[PDB]
């Protein structure tokens, strides 16, 4: 219980930074995530052997694939820390243990495939799971290794407690899924505008939660230049990989998605900025103030993807 982990000095300081790169090391990671977990919640929120034995069973469940991969679940995460450590008042005991694991575990076993592609591919998942049909599958995997023998970090709860942390992160898991944030801020935006949001209404929490898993999940688009420019190489991997399968099944994919069109990937970023991600932290920093960076960072992205299409750079 007295064993912490401390980090270098400069991971220790950049660390507490919305715009934070976890780095190239893999072998860091784990750690970062503890460290993350030992401050944010404490010490003894979770058992030390359950938890780096939950981690590594997590990480063995990401796939070798471009962008939804262990160093995505990773980053999401220290978003989440960012964000819980700057409102730190505002969220329970339960909420501060439910959203890190949720975040780390929120695209657990991800073949770099959209929800359209699975169900126009006829994928058994599809079957199973109609709506938020990779979403539903990260929970389910999400379970399955709470449940293996030696890796149920939530043990010590008592049954009320256990039952809320697993509601809380099914919701924040289900909320990743896209077609579900355009409805969601739309309400939250409502609700602050005309004054009802009351964080008291577990109904308005559950939004606001879905809203920085939105946030956090689309984190990289609030990193420094560099970073979020060789991220979106990640991310264009996976979509021209899908638009080639698309292609397989006899389907013209969106331009987006069509690696004969890459010309036009600067354009298709604009679109999800300014449709998708400006406004999701713009919403996020009306309801939680000291979140503002994320919203001046992915601003500046924004004016670096504008620069591209130009020819400035
Ligand atoms: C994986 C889909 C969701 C997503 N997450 C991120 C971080 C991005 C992103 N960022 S970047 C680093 O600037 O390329 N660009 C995207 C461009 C289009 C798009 O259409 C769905 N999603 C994008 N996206
Ligand atoms: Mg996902
Ligand atoms: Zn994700």
């Amino acid at each position: 219980g007295l064993m912490q982990f401390t980090l270098p000095v400069r991971l220790c300081k950049e660390i507490e930074l919305f715009h934070f790169d976890i780095g190239p090391f893999e072998n860091m990671w784990p750690g970062i995530f503890v460290y993350m977990v030992h401050r944010s919640c404490g010490t003894s929120c979770f058992e030390l052997e359950k938890l780096c034995r939950f981690i590594m069973s997590v990480k063995k469940n990401y796939r070798r694939v471009p962008y939804h991969n262990w160093k995505h679940a990773v980053t999401v995460a220290h978003c989440m820390y960012a964000i819980l450590q700057n409102n730190h008042t505002l969220f329970t005991d339960l909420e501060r243990k439910g959203l890190l694991i949720a975040c780390l575990c929120h695209d657990l076993d991800h073949r770099g495939f959209s929800n359209s592609y699975l169900q126009k591919f006829d994928h058994p998942l599809a079957a199973l799971y109609s709506t938020s049909t990779m979403e539903q599958h990260h929970f389910s995997q999400t379970v399955s290794i709470l449940q293996l023998e030696g890796h149920n970090i939530f043990s010590t709860l008592s049954s009320s407690e256990y039952e809320q942390v697993l509601e809380i992160i099914r919701k924040a898991i289900i909320a990743t899924d896209l077609a579900l944030y355009f409805g969601n801020r739309k309400q939250l935006e409502e609700m602050y505008q005309t004054g009802s949001l009351n964080l008291n209404n577990q109904s308005h929490r559950d939004r606001v939660i879905g809203l920085m898993m939105t946030a956090c999940d689309l984190c990289s688009v609030t990193k420094l230049w560099p970073v979020t420019k060789l991220t979106a190489n990640d991310i264009y991997a996976e979509f021209w990989a899908e638009g080639d399968e698309m292609k397989k099944l006899g389907i013209q994919p969106i331009p987006m998605m069509d690696r004969d069109k890459k010309d036009e990937v600067p354009q298709g970023q604009l679109g999800f900025y300014n449709a998708v991600a400006i406004p999701c932290y713009t919403t996020l920093t009306q309801i939680l103030p000291p979140t503002e960076p994320l919203l001046k960072a992915c601003r500046d992205n924004l004016s670096q993807w504008e620069k591209v299409i130009r020819g400035e750079e």
